């Protein structure tokens, strides 16, 4: 299973943690976006959206969007351990719906607002000071997550980390290395430190996040 | 099942089409965002993220994010018709993964880039011209969609529309009412007209998108 990735990339790290969780060994194919590797035909042919992470399975099926890959890894490759699949991706429609909402929250709100605030400062033009409005918006997302975590060990509830935790862990590790004071959000910090301690492959998460940290 | 919504809202319309597809009646509850109705304490208690659509089921279970609601509607309320659920949301992990990718594409790329380009023009400050970079990015998303649809009837493949078609249909109807010329993207236009002519709730989608046009009278 080929895995087109960068360690700094949060969505890549989310897949790496999920692959570790289900015992899938990824064949790592470092894909240098700064060089322009993702715009080479061999990547474009596989993925016309030219984005990482991209997974290519045993049969040549190509998949992207980290959170879609996460689900695929559990459904297909995690299936063999039924209690494991149920922990990572509970099948009850209500429980699963919360997992889904947290995944969409991560892509569309939590990580999105992180990117809109920080990317202008660290990429492209590299603006000295972040936008006050984009900052308030990002803080609102952290406040949402803090609220989700009130009286809850994990982001989507349950007694074990789900793929939503793994996704949001990749995101929040990126906040940390960006130098955002996560201790302002008590539930987020508590969840972050505890889940990082227990989730397999969280090492790669912190290590890769440190790579992203080099932009700051 | 209570449905906190506005007809103009694309994600609300995606839920409307999905509920129609699975034969679920929504108790419609207009929620005026400009009026701060989503910020009332009782609403925040149901949904601290204060966003629409919000669905409250028969047991008081509260759910938001339209695409999570779409999946929930199929699994809990559509699945009694096994064939119908399989069409809307195929269970084979490979086939389902493409459906999931398209749903995530819709929220994070297609609709997101629509919002980033048009919202500054229609909300708050109301800038007389859209940002060129944001326009290029939005066109790129339409280009991606057009490519997905090359030689295919539906967004995630298959012989029938899925929940991904319904979600992206709500988004593209919003492109249309914004005045974007979709004939620039032949596969998108072809798919849009065809799917609008066949799916349940397409009436709600077009009527609601027309309402969103209230922001684009200039
Ligand atoms: C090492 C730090 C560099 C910044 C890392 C950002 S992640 C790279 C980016 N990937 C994505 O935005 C994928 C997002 C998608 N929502 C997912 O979760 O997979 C990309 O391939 N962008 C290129 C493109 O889309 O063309
Ligand atoms: C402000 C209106 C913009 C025009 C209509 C956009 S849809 C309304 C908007 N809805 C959402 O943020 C939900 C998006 C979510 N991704 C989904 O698909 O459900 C909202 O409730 N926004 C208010 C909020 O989140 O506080």
């Amino acid at each position: 299973m080929d895995f087109y990735y960068l360690p700094g990339s949060a969505p890549c790290r989310a897949v790496q943690m999920t692959a570790a969780a289900v015992g899938v060994e990824l064949n790592l194919k470092l894909t240098n976006l700064m060089a322009g590797e993702h715009m080479k035909p061999e990547f474009l042919k596989l993925n016309p959206q030219h984005c990482i992470p991209t997974l290519v399975d045993e049969d040549g099926f190509v998949l992207w969007e980290s959170r879609a890959i996460q689900i695929y890894l559990v459904e297909k490759y995690g299936a063999h351990d039924a209690d494991l699949a149920e922990r990572l991706y509970p099948s009850d429609p209500r429980r699963r719906a919360v997992v889904h909402q947290r995944l969409f929250f991560d892509v569309a709100v939590l990580y999105q607002r992180f990117a809109e605030y920080y990317y202008p400062q660290i990429f492209g033009q590299k603006v000295p000071v972040g936008d006050p409005g984009r900052l308030r918006s990002m803080e609102q997302a952290l406040e949402f997550l803090n609220t989700f975590l009130e009286g809850e060990q994990y982001v989507a509830g349950g007694d074990d980390p789900t793929i939503a935790d793994l996704s949001i862990l990749a995101t929040i590790a990126t906040y940390e290395v960006a130098g955002y004071d996560l201790r302002r959000y008590e539930n987020v910090q508590r969840w972050y430190e505890r889940t990082s301690a227990i989730v397999p492959g969280a090492d790669k998460n912190v290590e890769g996040a440190k790579v992203f940290g080099r932009y700051f």
